[PDB]
């Protein structure tokens, strides 16, 4: 049997020459063996879900502030630094943005005329939406994520840029407006971020990589690139990983890691085991060799990382477990942190805090 979490380092100060150590979290698990694991291990949190644009303004003029102000508070009393996620993206976003002023959806406009309209109508919601969000949480926030996903897994236009609603009624423009509203209510000393997974592989990097040039090239303030890391245990490499996060410091970004969990599975996850218990522990060690990989290049790439923050705390709470029911019949359980689901440490713990 492994210890507790809370009888262990922490892993915030193992790493405070390096970068905040952070957790998605939820406003339900601010109190209780959660709440201690936070306060204990980490500097940083992020919400997984009550700052998402739906969350915050689920009808137009009407703010829906609790969950996110929860979170800020939790921060605040335990000194820890807030990523905001998120100001702009393609899901859990309410309808009502994307409908034309007689309550039809803008993306079936055919006249020339109504559609440069509405994409100007789209943009005016959109920077009412930063500016509200902004003034609210400016002095709280330490990383947003101003746009979330904005680029292609594919090629579907020559930028590889995701041809999402945003897109289809705004080109490009959604991301200039967003970055560049986040700037002026947020302050010069603001940090901003574009926010994607698989950041790792070609050709979604290289899109990435070029959509950050063009902006920059335009005095479009952005400050740094978020990697979700939604990994595998053998993929990405990790050259692969260095390479991306060198290629954004080339061009003077910041690099943040923001969703950060280790899966036990490939893509799809399958097969996968049913419960936690039937997990073998060979999972465990391959997972701990692979945490200890990436934790080294973290801290050699350190100049050029500011931040790594996981998906979650322990593995009581993660998506992957949706993912591994999704592909499994129902189900199926995922194990991507180094704490367990009873708040003890797993073999991977002992491998990022050595
Ligand atoms: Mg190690
Ligand atoms: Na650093």
């Amino acid at each position: 049997v492994q210890p507790f979490a809370a009888q262990v380092a922490s892993l915030a100060d193992r790493y405070e020459e390096s970068f905040d150590i952070g957790a998605a979290v939820e406003p339900h698990q601010l109190n209780g063996r959660q709440g201690k694991v936070l306060k204990h291990h980490y500097n940083s949190i992020v919400a997984e879900n009550a700052m998402k644009p739906i969350s915050l303004q689920p009808e137009e003029g009407v703010f829906t502030w609790d969950g996110a102000d929860a979170i800020v508070e939790f921060a605040r009393k335990n000194n820890m630094n807030l990523r905001f996620h998120t100001l702009v993206w393609h899901n859990q976003v309410p309808d009502w943005f994307f409908l034309d002023e007689e309550g039809n959806p803008m993306v079936e406009e055919t006249n020339e005329a109504k559609r440069q309209a509405n994409k100007e109508l789209l943009l005016e919601r959109l920077e009412t939406h930063i500016k509200t969000v902004v003034e609210r949480y400016k002095d709280d926030v330490t990383a947003w994520d101003v746009v979330n996903e904005v680029v292609d897994d594919g090629t579907p236009n020559e930028r590889g840029l995701r041809e999402s609603v945003w897109y289809q009624i705004t080109g490009d423009e959604y991301i200039r407006v967003a970055f560049e509203t986040a700037r002026k209510y947020a302050g010069e000393d603001a940090k901003l971020f574009i926010n994607d997974y698989n950041t790792e592989v070609t050709p979604k990097r290289d899109h990435l990589y070029n959509l950050v040039q063009d902006l920059l090239a335009d005095g479009v303030p952005i400050d740094g690139v978020g990697h979700q890391a939604h990994i595998q245990i053998d993929w990405p490499t990790i050259d692969e990983i260095r390479t991306s996060m060198e290629m954004f410091a080339g061009l003077g970004l910041d690099n943040q890691v923001t969703e950060l969990d280790v899966s036990l599975y490939g893509w799809p996850p399958r097969p996968a085991f049913p419960t936690y218990d039937a997990i073998p522990q060979e999972r465990f060690q391959a997972q701990a060799d692979r945490y200890n990989q990436l934790f080294e290049l973290y801290e050699e790439l350190d100049a050029d990382l500011s931040s790594v923050t996981f998906w979650g705390i322990a593995d009581n709470h993660t998506w992957l477990d949706d993912r591994a029911r999704e592909y499994n019949d129902g189900v199926g359980k995922d194990a991507p942190f180094v704490f367990d689901p009873n708040y003890r440490v797993k073999p991977a713990f002992w491998r990022i805090i050595d």
